[PDB]
């Protein structure tokens, strides 16, 4: 039934790609529209190793006040998925926006790996 690290990979990792229909396909294929249309989500187009490496990079405060968040030293290729107004469950519609920004992830466990995508700056 998935571990926290595995869930992060399913919800936020897409190393395969470096379209306008991307989010519609991805949000559905990654099961992010089963219980409802997940409002917003971010996919990272970098290797798993490079993202896991962020856990040893810049320590920053998490949006929730916890101290286990880390910001990438280099910018990363990411895709932001935001639900449109016309989007009505179960036909979830999203706007695909590409960008190159630094990512902030929360890390936990042994091995210390990403378990939550906190923000992109």
């Amino acid at each position: 039934k998935e571990t926290a690290a595995a869930k992060f990979e399913r919800q936020h990792m897409d190393s395969s790609t470096s379209s306008s229909n991307y989010c519609n396909q991805m949000m559905k294929s990654r099961n992010l529209t089963k219980d409802r249309c997940k409002p917003v989500n971010t996919f990272v187009h970098e290797s798993l190793a490079d993202v896991q490496a962020v856990c040893s990079q810049k320590n920053v405060a998490c949006k929730n006040g916890q101290t286990n968040c880390y910001q990438s030293y280099s910018t990363m290729s990411i895709t932001d998925c935001r639900e449109t107004g016309s989007s009505k469950y179960p036909n979830c519609a999203y706007k695909t926006t590409q960008a190159n920004k630094h990512i902030i992830v929360a890390c936990e466990g042994n091995p210390y790996v990403p378990v939550h995508f906190d923000a992109s700056v």
